[PDB]
């Protein structure tokens, strides 16, 4: 914790920066971008926001703790 912010909230190279650390973590780079804001439109990935350290994270839903999903 870590809060979840709306990806349509996000300033858009911000956004583009954390979907290519998210599939990144042969396919072109653009194809799996766009299959992980398929996702995020989806809501199957997520993005969690640390108040502290002010750093974002792109997770697949999945992957996260129900306590940090309560929000």
């Amino acid at each position: 914790g870590h809060m979840l912010i709306p990806h349509d909230l996000l300033e858009a190279d911000t956004l583009n920066n954390l979907l290519e650390d998210f599939v990144t973590r042969e396919t072109p780079l653009d194809v799996r971008v766009e299959r992980a804001r398929h996702a995020l439109r989806r809501g199957e990935a997520v993005i969690l926001f640390d108040p502290e350290s002010q750093q974002c994270q792109l997770m697949l839903r999945s992957e996260v703790p129900a306590e940090l999903l309560r929000d």
